[PDB]
């Protein structure tokens, strides 16, 4: 078996690769050629913590992995990320284990690239401001995946935590070579987006639809339970609505469950999923005056597709350790 | 984290700890303390094998774990085995990866223990002999954990492959110190046995009920998909039959599910669940003449005991390596 650490897997994967390989797991998944049976997920209520299992099967890409992601929002107490995650990829041919990768770092990756393929089809093709709530691990990626789609010019960044804010707006500044000026309410990020980055912890909404002016794409991948959410009713009603996976988003998303529970919503009122959007049979973006949202919670494709790619390099690379099991 | 091979993880656990562990593990998910949703199987149809996903929390022992195993039948034609496993412990507090243990040992100890606990409540005390179908690895500790709970004499091994009943009756034997002879057919097993083990990769029926004598107690564990079966209409019929879960079994056991669709049985042909067992809610062996079968398709709950038994062993030993 191969060994990959997050030291490994930096030096052998960038955005602008893992863009395009999620979007073509999106694409194998359309065309039939994805087994993606809904995740698993076990609450540790004593603890405050989730534990998801992903697993999935892409045939005529061979990525045969399952990821096992944690979600600790009190983690950040104890000098711990929220979002731990490993990733294992097994031989489709015999089953045998072929590695063990950390996953933490791909999830960060996979996740932003998801939001930006979405990015392609659903922002303005103008945009040029950016509005980031919550200043985390998700958020860095966000912004940098939406930087390698759209002509980024300046980025606004607000937290309930201001170290989160001040150090994100300090080092992806230089990170991404954009000006990134640290704001004082969501209310203020919201307002002046051409792009909203919503990637938060918080259990009730932040983003108040009331502030949304039109032509704004905003990408969510917030997630603490069905009982959580970081938009308002008025938000997800509002806007041309976008999901990972119908599957994934109407079971576990508490930003589009509850909405509907209210009757606001129904089950209708998601125009697509990704994958219909990178197939061309859904349409994306059509005018400037609409609001577009994309919704995303994850799915294991896209852990399959970019741990099979950085496997694959780590081959060609030399990079990693074998161990004997 | 912390790496645990084969070769860690074989020294640490014995066959009587994975019993007490797991019979331990069975009453706390009685008890409601156990989070065993039921596992994912993705069909590699392309390649002719099965991929299980197996997560589980045991909320009481603070064992929160995830096995991969797999089932490849034609893996043997390639010399490997049949059944490939990888284990991973998460921490209950963080969520963090503590360890990434190798399964397939841990597989066959766990699996061999379960029947191991169904043996000790539905097997007669005074059973001497055990008859073996299918003589590959599970079969192995499938009868180290019969001779860990019975006082076993004589065992009586049949395979299709004469070279595997061959090599089992003489590595088995230098093990459990036990006479174990060959035979030429599962009749031959079935109607001598006092307990009788079936672990086959066959997709059709090994063992006919009508060689089953009264007072006979059977493990079966074969698994090869919905549509497979080692065992015969009338072997269920005949038996009280206990499943180590009635969500697993119903779900992915053709033994159990192709009687259901013929009519032989229906539901309610399910005395108990091993767990109701354990706990003492459902009664066991009622008399010396009942013909007891446990149907057994694998369970996450295993898994979680043993591989935190195992870890928790490696700390306390030095065992291991850091990664
Ligand atoms: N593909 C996907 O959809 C995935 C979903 N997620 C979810 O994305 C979100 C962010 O994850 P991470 O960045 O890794 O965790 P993190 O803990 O490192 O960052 C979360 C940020 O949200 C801030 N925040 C929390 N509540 C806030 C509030 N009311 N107002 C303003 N800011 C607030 C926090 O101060 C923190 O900076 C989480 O909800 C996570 O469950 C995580 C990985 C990928
Ligand atoms: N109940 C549980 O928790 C678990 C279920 N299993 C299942 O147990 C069974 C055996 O597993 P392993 O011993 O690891 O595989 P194995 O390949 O090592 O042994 C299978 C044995 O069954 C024999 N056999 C196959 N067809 C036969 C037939 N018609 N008649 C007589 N003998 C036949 C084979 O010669 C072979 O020796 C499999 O179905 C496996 O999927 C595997 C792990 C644990
Ligand atoms: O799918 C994922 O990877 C993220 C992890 C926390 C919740 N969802
Ligand atoms: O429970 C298990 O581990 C075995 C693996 C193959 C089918 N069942």
């Amino acid at each position: 078996m191969l060994l990959l650490s997050r030291s490994d897997l930096e030096k052998l994967i960038s955005m602008k690769e893992v863009i395009e390989s999620v979007e073509r797991a999106f694409l194998e998944l359309y065309n039939g050629k994805a087994k993606v049976p809904l995740r698993t997920i076990i609450e540790v209520e004593k603890h405050n913590g989730f534990i998801l299992y992903m697993p999935s099967y892409l045939e005529d890409s061979e990525a045969l992995a399952v990821k096992v992601v944690s979600l600790y929002p009190e983690n950040t107490k104890k000098g711990l990320p929220s979002v731990l995650a490993s990733i294992l990829l097994n031989d489709p041919k015999t089953g045998a284990p072929l590695a063990l990768m950390e996953g933490t770092f791909i999830t960060a990756m996979r996740t932003g690239a998801a939001s930006g393929v979405a990015t392609k089809y659903l922002a303005r093709k103008d945009s040029k401001i950016a509005g980031i709530i919550g200043a985390g691990v998700q958020a860095r990626t966000q912004l940098w995946a939406v930087c390698e789609v759209r002509n980024i010019e300046k980025a606004l960044v607000y937290d309930i935590n201001p170290k989160n804010a001040k150090k994100f707006a300090e080092e992806m500044s230089k990170k991404l070579g954009i000006e990134i000026k640290t704001v004082e309410s969501a209310r203020e990020a919201t307002e002046k987006s051409d792009i909203l980055i919503v990637a938060t912890t918080a259990r009730e909404p932040v983003v108040k639809g009331g502030w949304i002016r039109e032509g704004t794409h905003i990408n969510s991948v917030g997630w603490v339970g069905r009982d959580a959410r970081e938009l308002d009713s008025e938000t997800v009603r509002k806007s041309k609505l976008v999901v990972d996976s119908k599957e994934g988003v109407l079971n576990e998303s508490g930003d589009i469950i509850i909405p509907m529970k209210e009757g606001v919503i129904d089950e209708g009122h998601i125009h697509a999923e990704l994958a219909e959007i990178v197939a061309g049979v859904k349409k994306g973006r059509e005018n400037n005056r609409e609001i577009t949202l994309f919704k995303s919670v994850g799915l294991a494709i896209e852990d399959a597709i970019t741990a099979k790619l950085a496997y694959e390099k780590a081959l060609e690379h030399g990079v990693g350790t074998n161990v004997e099991l």
